[PDB]
């Protein structure tokens, strides 16, 4: 497993390229597992734009995402649900903690990058 620890000036296709490049790193074998990235942080425009930097990073790869689902919790925080095949998932999600970007690899967090 890898945790970054990533300025907070990188743009964020920067860290999405950083993740996957991590990902690669961690487990080479990954694309042919089970896979979710989790995209999470307080503010729900930053949120957004490093969720569609993962998009963009995992297309660059062969990986299509579509996205299925938008939604708001109790407190009101935005969230959204990004599905591909082969059990690929993008959770994207409002909430308190710093910006993070997690790689699951079959249920076990292998990437962790903090902003």
């Amino acid at each position: 497993a890898i945790k970054i620890e990533i300025p907070p000036d990188a743009p964020p296709q920067a860290v999405a390229d950083a993740a996957v490049a991590a990902l690669r790193a961690a487990d080479p074998g990954a694309a042919r597992r089970r896979v979710t990235f989790d995209v999470t942080g307080p503010d729900a425009a930053r949120v957004q734009a490093l969720a569609d930097a993962v998009v963009a990073a995992l297309e660059r790869e062969g990986f299509k995402l579509e996205k299925k689902e938008e939604n708001t919790d109790a407190a009101g925080n935005a969230g959204a649900k990004y599905e591909g095949e082969g059990g690929l998932v993008l959770n994207v999600k409002q909430g308190p903690e710093a910006l993070t970007l997690k790689i699951t690899v079959d249920g076990r967090t292998i990437v962790e990058i903090v902003r």
